[PDB]
């Protein structure tokens, strides 16, 4: 009997949920079990730990013929709306409004959320994980080559353009030949970013090539006439050998490669595993510096971060149809909105991975020690799982370092970070054009925009046959489906 008990009479409920492409819930989790006997409702898990992809897994369920009590798991929103109209998943709309105080409260609070997981009916069919922290990646440079070379930070476009010049021929790393490689990155895709140099956008969110908004106009980055004066910047840069000619193919291991050898003078990446090279580097190579720098103002007079975390994320849970326990349901969901119950779902257990000190939660050492991160020693006990839960940035920050957070905090501060497409939910039939058309052009445009910035092909030579490629490929009827969906969401 807790204060917190969500009804009197103990409730055992079935969820299927499968993650990351292979964890499941485990009513055994130490997590788990504090929040069934704090609000009284045990979840039990029906899950395939076996299986090798999670959207696989919600198929077979769907299509079984029978459902679960709840469903959850990452990447289902598209997949929670679709069978809520259907049915399947019921709207949570008024269960909220009656039931849930916590998530009422943090709905008014966060407005956009709210928005971002409705369905084109105005119903809500599932809550979703909400990450804290919207900065992501931001700029990364050799300081200890600015400081050998006497250079002071970079504060515009141009004034970069030199620093980088001068990384590529006043020999920094002291070996007496130019090796050296101004600009790495381990995704191709930022080197279209650098098209943000010269006021143009190259994505609306963390996803790649995404659209955007301007002045309630859905926008796509790859269409635009300031994404071709744009990219025939970013294509002088490559040709001045000012970014890694191999951009396009090193990838994954870049920064190891070129940080690792020396060579590597500046990046845009996620702040917390890329100021850790300076762990690694530190000593094997004497002075090495990389920092954190504040993105140069660009050809339109301002300074943009353009990535961003997804906030929320196409991740969460849902109450089935055939649950005969939905309000009791709402209350237990309500409780991850509340403080204890965001307490456990970020942090894990009191006594086994943190302590509450001074009222505040704090992880235990051995934690923080462990050589397993500490993302994973949370999934391994229920924490940070993709459920409806609202992460809280406090767990990251005593696990980032300080390097990174003093980067992070600038950001913050300064306001770097541009506001964030959180994308558009469509319906049956506005999705059937989107999946027709848009991944076949999505595949062109990456292609076209390699070619441009290899020299390959001329951006000013073939424009309007890309544009005539755009037409043909379906481009501009994706775009009246996004701006309809759009209009009607925001
Ligand atoms: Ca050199």
């Amino acid at each position: 009997r807790e204060a917190t008990w969500v009804t009197e009479k103990p409730l055992t409920l079935k969820i299927h949920m499968h993650f990351r492409d292979k964890w499941v819930w485990d009513e055994n989790w130490p997590v788990a079990r504090e929040v069934a006997r704090l609000t009284n409702v045990k979840l039990v898990g029906v899950a395939n730990r076996a299986a090798t992809n999670s959207q696989e897994q919600f198929n077979l369920m769907m299509a079984s013929g029978q459902l679960p009590d709840i469903v959850g798991g990452d990447n289902l929103k598209d997949k929670f709306i679709r069978y809520g109209m259907e049915g399947a998943f019921i709207p949570l709309n008024k269960l909220i409004d009656q039931n849930a105080p916590n998530l009422k409260a943090f709905f008014k609070t966060h407005p956009e959320v709210q928005r971002a997981i409705t369905a084109p009916d105005g119903n809500i069919y599932y809550l979703p994980y909400v990450p804290d922290g919207l900065v992501s990646r931001g700029y990364f440079i050799r300081q200890d080559w600015l400081d050998k070379l006497h250079l002071k930070t970079p504060q515009t476009v141009d004034e970069l353009y030199t620093v980088l010049k001068a990384f590529k021929e006043k020999d920094p790393n002291g070996n007496g030949k130019a090796d050296e490689i101004p600009f790495i990155n381990r995704d191709p895709e930022e080197v279209f970013r650098l098209v943000n140099f010269w006021g143009a956008r190259s994505t609306g969110s963390n996803t790649w090539m995404d659209f955007y908004v301007e002045n309630g106009k859905i926008k796509h980055p790859f269409a635009e006439v300031a994404f071709k004066d744009g990219i025939k910047h970013v294509a002088q840069w490559y040709k001045e050998g000012l970014i890694d000619p191999e951009i396009f193919t090193r990838k994954a291991r870049s920064r190891e490669q070129t940080f690792g050898n020396n060579i590597g003078g500046m990046t845009h990446d996620w702040f917390a595993s890329t100021a850790l090279f300076n762990d690694a580097l530190s000593k094997n190579i004497p002075g090495f510096k990389l920092v954190p720098m504040a993105p140069p103002i660009n050809s339109k007079g301002q300074r943009w971060e353009e990535d961003a975390r997804q906030i929320p994320r196409p991740d969460g849970w849902a109450i089935t149809a055939t649950n005969k326990n939905p309000v009791e349901t709402i209350k237990l969901f309500d409780f991850y909105f509340g403080p204890k119950g965001r307490e456990l779902s970020n942090f894990g257990v009191p006594g086994l991975t943190y302590d509450i000190k001074n009222g505040k939660p704090v992880y235990k050492d051995t934690v923080l020690k462990a050589a397993q991160p500490v993302n994973n020693q949370m999934y391994d006990i229920g924490a940070q799982i993709p459920i409806g839960f609202w992460q809280d940035y406090e767990y990251e920050r005593q696990w980032t370092n300080d390097v990174a957070l003093q980067g992070i905090d600038m950001y913050i501060k300064n306001k770097y970070v541009l506001p964030q497409f959180t994308g558009v939910n469509l319906t049956v039939e506005e999705r059937e054009i989107y999946d027709k058309y848009w991944p076949d052009v999505k595949t062109y445009m990456f292609e076209m925009g390699q070619s441009w910035v290899m020299g390959t092909k001329d951006p000013e030579k073939t424009w309007n046959d890309y544009q005539q490629q755009l037409k043909n490929r379906g481009f501009y009827q994706v775009m009246i489906v996004m701006q309809k969906a759009y209009d009607r969401q925001y």
